[PDB]
This record gives structure tokens, sequence and C-alpha cells, in this order.
């Protein structure tokens, strides 16, 4: 299979993972801001575009530390190989959003060809869910280009033992020098902590720093 | 009536709605800055004050989107013709505070009056719903004065099938030559997606920027 | 005993205490940046760490306001006399934290002797909770040192009746001439309002510019 059952009697964390998957069930959200600035000249020297190159490289971030690619499944928790990016899509012309996947692939050239294919085939489908069910292995990512925020949170009314990272992003901004980039980061405490999500976003800003290929 | 009953079957967003009110229920607020360096000239010009222009402001671009004015009644998704704001008033000597509404008009002039009227008859009324019952076509406006945010949420136990928008704003600050006021809004996913609540910002942003009257 | 049973029939908050316990639940979380410009040099003027200090200060801030340190006992409203900190402490070796608390004192160098004890005698304990059960009359706060953010919110399942507040503190950062500390907020809206969170912010930016001795 594409995933591996977690060693959970011997894990560091397993008492935290008790705790906060049933004693005091949780979750947290942090926005935080990346410096986009090299990012920016990196992709005005390509023909690739800003959407699909975040998408990338959170995916590629997210697939290299397993507490974000844990899942429940027949009641064991297990780590996924890898995962494949679920994004927002929006039609202008009806003005309502869809989300649609597609796979990953470490090969920025490989991935922008999933991508174009995938949005090729259902550009024009306004059902929410144009391709069906969900990958079971997937992390959220969804972008509010219309304006920039400093915070975003989801309010869930039921969020057991869902334990994908929701990653939103908004209009970037000129910060004097700076172009910086609001991004929120939302997961269940019972597999990532706080320094989890610092190691992502830290990670995140060194992949955005670094040359796409 | 003040209402019209809503066309589910045949609205875009039916599949989003249905989704978001009732297999993920979920809610969503962002806490975005307005620039009011123009405002505050236009009301350095005026005798209007801060708190009842933002009042008027946000309840006017609230009266011209649909998706803000939602509501379940009598099982059926209606849009009320108009809201009319229901706002905090602090009491500075119990240090408590109490929700009035007051009706809404398109006319600043007429709206002021209202206003000071409400004002006049329960500055002193500490109870926390001096009017009694709250109107049900409303939209909450919440301020805190006393200090500035970057972000704001209410975390809600209940928030079943309450579509009105929540908005809540803090001290506004200097930001080299602009002065930015943050504001919070809050919103149920049923009815409101991230586009809709940036276009309710961009729109409260021009408004700002314009003429009063 | 250490507290005291409160006199809720003749408070002037009392509608407000039973409206956000039982009709409408919700507590709210705001983050604020406070100026750590003056604390810094009284820091490098002195031999305490900032972590110790922070934990000192807002311990002294939250022990000045009732509103922060109420608790349901017995089914009854209190007020504890003192609340101690608990702090979490992250372990290098597994990458996992604990909480610990220690006593609190006025006495600045009396708490350094308290934290430096506990730190001493647990610095190697990876249990969640080294010490046993947390004493009921605390605050929690926590740090996320190794990243900035504008905002930070807990997502929690239940939180019925749990009335003392969570604190956060984010990596500091220098904001032109100014050194920010981002502080994230949460409360329970039956003990605390807009104007009880600010006024205990206002309160901790100032003892941030006094003197710490
Ligand atoms: O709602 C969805 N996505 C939103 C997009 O803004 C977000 O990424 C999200 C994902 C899961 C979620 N959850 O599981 O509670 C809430 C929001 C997909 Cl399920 Cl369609
Ligand atoms: O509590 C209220 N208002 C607060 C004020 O800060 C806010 O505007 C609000 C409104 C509704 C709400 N909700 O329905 O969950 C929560 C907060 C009115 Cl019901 Cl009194
Ligand atoms: O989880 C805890 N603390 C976290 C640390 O980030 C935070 O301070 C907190 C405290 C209580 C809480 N609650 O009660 O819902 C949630 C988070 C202590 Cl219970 Cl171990
Ligand atoms: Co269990
Ligand atoms: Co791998
Ligand atoms: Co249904
Ligand atoms: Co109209
Ligand atoms: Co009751
Ligand atoms: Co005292």
């Amino acid at each position: 299979m594409n995933y591996t059952k977690f060693d959970v009697k011997n894990w560091v964390r397993r008492e935290h993972f008790e705790f906060y998957r049933h004693r005091l069930p949780c979750g947290f959200s942090l926005t935080s801001k990346i410096d986009i600035t090299t990012l920016k000249k990196s992709l005005d020297d390509s023909a690739y575009k800003f959407y699909p190159v975040m998408i990338y490289l959170i995916a590629q971030a997210v697939n290299q530390f397993d507490e974000l690619r844990m899942a429940i499944k027949d009641d064991e928790l297990i780590v996924w190989d890898s995962v494949d990016p679920q994004f927002t899509v929006f039609h202008q012309e009806t003005e309502t959003f869809s989300a649609l996947s597609c796979p990953y692939s470490s090969d920025i050239d490989q991935f922008m060809v999933n991508y174009l294919s995938v949005m090729e085939r259902y550009k024009s489908d306004t059902k929410l869910f144009p391709q069906g069910v969900t990958p079971e292995n997937h992390l959220n990512i969804s972008a509010l280009p219309w304006v920039n925020f400093d915070s975003f949170n989801f309010n869930v009314a039921n969020f057991t033992d869902y334990f994908a990272p929701i990653i939103t992003m908004a209009k970037y901004q000129q910060e004097g020098d700076r172009l910086l980039l609001p991004l929120s980061v939302q997961v269940h405490h019972a597999v990532c902590d706080g320094f989890h999500v610092a190691r992502f976003i830290n990670r995140l800003q060194e992949l955005c720093n670094s040359k796409l290929k």
C-alpha cells in the first residue's frame, strides 16, 4: 500500500496524541507572512505561474514531514508515503468554486503538466467535486487572491480525527522592500505541536528562497 | 413581507449550501486592515463621529449584497430586503456593554438621527438588550476601541443556521503615511465563500474613500 | 481557602455571565503586538532571561484583575486569591513539550528562584505533566519561539465553564525602530468582555515599559 502503520507504542508523542485526540480534542490555526520577494524574481525569469508554483512548494514541504501526512485508517494511525494537493479553483462565470486534486511529483515540470491537464479537463465544471471522491492522501490548499488578510481561521463544528493540514493564502502585498504573502495553517493538535507548524513554515520560506529547478 | 424566499433549486451555490450547512458545517473569520486615511479627512470636515459613521458604512455595504442578508425562516432560505445594524455600546460607569439596534436608512443624515435617538433613550440602560428582542433582520457590529489587534475570532459552541455576519473593529493605528483600521468579519460558509467576504471588504474600502454625501 | 465565592446576584455582569455561559456559549481570541523595545534594554542590563520574565509579567498582570482568575468550584463562581503560571517547555532531544507550573511571587527574584528550581528538577522529564495534576488556580502560557505569527487561535471541541485565560506568544521581530512581540489571548466570554482583555494587554504593555525591580 501507499502508507505505513505508525508505531504509536514507542512514539515520543504517544501521551500527547491520546490527550489531544480524546481528552481535550483541539486544533489550532496560525497566520504568518512568508517573504516571496525572491520567488517573484524566480517566477519573473520563467513561464511558471504563481498559484501552481505555491501549490507545488506547499505540497513539497508537506511531503517532507511525516506528522503532516497522518490519518486514521481502520482505527489505526498511518503515515501516507505521499499526499496530493486538493486546491480550490474559482469560476468567474458563476462566482463559485470547485476543489480539484492532481498527483504530486518532485519534478516541478511533471507537476505543471499534471496541473494543466486537470485544469484543461475541468475548467468549466461547476460541481463542488468534479473528479468525484477526494483521494484519502490529500492536503487542502485554498487561495483568496482578492483581499489581503492578517488572520484566517475555519470554525468547524466537528473535526474529530481529521489530520490533514488546511492551508489558506491571501493576496500578497508590498511591505517596504519586501513582498509578503499571508499564509494560514490549521492543524489538529493530536499530530502537530507548534514546533511542527513552525518547522513547516520555515522550510516553505527556504523553498521560496531557492531555485525552482 | 420584508424578505423574499430564495430560489435554492436553481442557485449556482446549491450544492455548496447543503454541503456547508449539513455535511461539513463550518464558518470562517478573517481580519484585514481598511485604509481610513481619506475617511478621517472627510470626518474632520464634518460634524459626524467615527463609530456611527463606521456603523452606517458597514450596514450600507451589507445592504448591497444578498448573501450577507440570508436567514432560515420556517425551514426555508430567505433574503431580507434590508437589515438593521445591532451594535455594542459601552457603559463607562459599570464597565459593561449593551447591544442596541436602529433602523438603517440610505440617507446618512436620517441614519444619524435614528442613532442619536436610540442612544438618547438608552444611554443609561445596562440591560444586555434594553430594547427587548433583536430584530430578525440584523447584522452584528462591535468595537474594541481600547486596543489594536491583528486578529479576532469568536469560538461559538453552536452556530447552526445562523447566517448574519459578525463584524468587529479594533482601535485604528498610524502605519507610516496611512491610518489603518483592523476589521474582522466572521460568516457561515453555507452562504458565503471567501470571494463574497473579499467583495464586501473591497466595497467597504471604496465607501470609506468616497464622499459621505 | 485561597479563593472567595463571588457575589453573582449583585454583579453588574450577571445577565452577561448567564447569557455567555449557557444561552450562547462562546469565547474569543485576539492577537495584538506588544512593544518590547524597553523590556529588551532592561533585560540587556540584567541577568534575567526573556521567557521567565515574560511568564512573570503575564502572571503579574493576570494577578491584578479578578475577571481573569474566575472558576466554577462546587457549582459556584469563585475568584482565586492568586493564580500560578502553567507554561510549556520544549525538549530539544525528543522535539516534544511538557507543561510545568511554579508558584507566583510578586518578588521577581523569588519568582526566578521558583522557576529555575522547577526547571532544574524536570528539564529531562518528557511526560506531558511531570508534576502530576495541574493546580486548579492556574493560567496557561505557551511560546512558539521558532516563528513569528500575526494570529493564533485554539479550536477546542469543548470549553464548557473553563475560564482560565490562554496566552500564546510568538517569536518577536524588528518593525522599524521597535521590537514587537505577537501575543494571543483567548478567554471565555462568560467572564471577560473585550474591554477586560484590552485592559489586561494595556497593563502588560505598561509593565514591559517599567523597571523590573
Ligand atoms: O471545504 C473544503 N475546503 C476548504 C477550502 O477553503 C478548506 O481548504 C477546508 C478543508 C477541510 C476543512 N475541514 O475539514 O474542516 C475545512 C476547510 C474542501 Cl472539503 Cl471542498
Ligand atoms: O453577543 C453579541 N454580540 C457580539 C458582540 O461582540 C458579537 O457581535 C456576536 C454576535 C453573534 C455571535 N453569535 O451569534 O455567535 C457571537 C458574537 C449580541 Cl448577541 Cl449581544
Ligand atoms: O494543552 C495545554 N496547553 C496549551 C499549550 O499550547 C494551551 O496553553 C491550552 C490550554 C488549555 C486549552 N484549553 O483548555 O482548551 C487549550 C490550550 C496544557 Cl493543558 Cl498541556
Ligand atoms: Co482514548
Ligand atoms: Co518521501
Ligand atoms: Co441536508
Ligand atoms: Co436594496
Ligand atoms: Co443557565
Ligand atoms: Co492580589
